């Protein structure tokens, strides 16, 4: 699954940024999934539906994220997952 990675990657980004180089892509991808509990790789992508464990993660300590301001940079991370949605 190359998405699983490219997708928290560019998902984070390429999801609800899709168009900026990678101001905060990789970044909230890694830092975001990886600061959301999402420590596990980017296997996230590997299940369905796996971008609301990221959303009760800032939610749980939104004040652990600071990129871009506090949760700006998950905002876009997260923000795409609710654009899925929204589609």
């Amino acid at each position: 699954g190359e998405a699983v990675i490219k997708v928290i990657s560019s998902a984070c980004k390429t999801y609800c940024g899709k168009t900026s180089p990678s101001k905060k892509e990789i970044g909230a991808m890694l830092s975001l999934l990886q600061k959301e509990g999402l420590l596990m790789s980017p296997s996230d992508l590997y299940s369905p539906g796996s971008w609301d464990p990221i959303t009760a993660a800032l939610s749980q300590r939104a004040m652990i994220l600071g990129k871009s301001g506090e949760l700006k940079t998950w905002g876009l991370v997260l923000g795409a997952l609710k654009a899925a949605r929204e589609e």
